[PDB]
């Protein structure tokens, strides 16, 4: 499961804490905002990739987008800014 | 443009992986067997159609089959498995 390996050494990783990072709430991985992530971090662990790749990598291995959230009056959400959470730790 | 919506409605539903996904390799749409996605998902999505129609389609909207690769002393590809790249 190499992709494993990669996503901690990824995540885990504090110099990539702008692009992700586990969430101060609750027990996710966040990824503040989608297109810098694939420019800044995803390139250099995932040569040749893109984020639909990534995102259906992390669902072999568990982790799901978490529910969207409304906010205000809009019932907007940032379509940039993803979260996930692994199936075994709701 | 109804037929991108359709396109992303299918190869992004988790639902279809079996039959088409995102190559877990490098940026492309991955069709491990022609006929079965054809009965299977492309006659769901893409009603009173056909693979060629399909990939027509892909191919206007800037999607091309990648280069096959022929494997071994027989120097063999699977006809039924198809890559799609974009331009």
């Amino acid at each position: 499961p190499a992709f494993v390996n990669k996503l901690w050494s990824m995540v885990n990783d504090k110099s990539n804490e702008k692009f992700i990072h586990w969430s101060t709430s609750g027990e996710s991985i966040v990824v503040p905002n989608r297109e810098r992530f694939v420019q800044e971090v995803l390139a250099k662990y995932f040569k040749h990739s893109n984020f639909a790749s990534f995102v259906r990598q992390l669902n072999m291995y568990g982790w799901h987008k978490v529910q969207d959230v409304k906010s205000g009056s809009m019932l907007s959400n940032n379509d940039s800014r993803w979260e996930f959470e692994n199936e075994r730790h709701a």
